[PDB]
């Protein structure tokens, strides 16, 4: 594995979005992973629609939450692997509420076929992240609330409550660390991002790692 990766540089990362007062982090993590897997599949990097999932995902609970795996299933089983652009289906549940699903009028910006679950091991993950790009992961976010910058090495790691996106890492560093993109706008952490210690299962990060599949 490389000493450090960061798919933000490779241009696989859309800007930091805001999920608002709605429990749709599961939908951001999902979309962000599909954003990066589609880019890294050699396409124009494009912003995909989180509102699609929030309003239309019948396997999940919209603004009440969900699982990244179940979004991946619903996009395949229910939407023929199709994903609408942000542009054509903009995010509107920012202040907590859940508009009805509208299937028409939007434009497809990305397609998928399957998803995969990755091992609860950290070098393993580092090995998939660096070969494939941003990975949908779930975290204990308890210590994200008080986060203000730098490398978190004393994270509460007792329960998975939050979907986020893993975009890079760095072993050359003391301690080594992961780069994670959040959905709490660029006014939080380090312009939207948080760095946590790598190699201790910080915030239980290796527990629920997944990614969609393109082509
Ligand atoms: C289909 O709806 C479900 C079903 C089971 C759920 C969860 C949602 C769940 O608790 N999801 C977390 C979540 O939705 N967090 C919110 C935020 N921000 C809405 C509160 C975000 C989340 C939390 C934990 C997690 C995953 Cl993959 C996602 O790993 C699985 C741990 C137990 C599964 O908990």
């Amino acid at each position: 594995a490389p000493a450090a990766v960061d798919w933000r540089e490779k241009g696989a990362v859309t800007p930091v979005k805001d999920q608002g007062q709605c429990g749709s982090c599961w939908a951001f993590s999902t979309i962000g992973n599909i954003e990066g897997q589609w880019q890294v599949a050699g396409n124009p990097l494009v912003s995909l629609s989180e509102q699609m999932l929030v309003s239309c995902d019948t396997i999940d609970f919209g603004c009440g939450g969900g699982l990244m795996d179940n979004a991946f299933n619903w996009i395949v089983n229910s939407n023929g692997g199709n994903v609408f652009t942000e542009a054509s289906y903009p995010y509107v549940s920012g202040n907590g509420e859940q508009p009805q699903c509208q299937m028409n009028g939007h434009e497809i910006g990305a397609a998928i076929t399957d998803h995969v679950d990755l091992p609860q091991d950290e070098d393993a993950i580092a090995a998939y992240l660096a070969e494939n790009g941003p990975l949908a992961i779930a975290v204990d976010a308890t210590s994200f609330m008080d986060y203000n910058g730098g490398i978190l090495t004393s994270c509460t790691s007792e329960q998975l409550d939050h979907g986020v996106l893993l975009v890079g890492y760095n072993d050359a560093s003391n301690p080594p660390y992961w780069i994670i993109k959040n959905s709490w706008s660029n006014m939080w952490g380090e312009d939207g991002y948080i760095r946590i210690e790598k190699g201790t299962n910080q915030c239980l990060m290796n527990q629920a790692v997944s990614s969609a599949v393109v082509g």
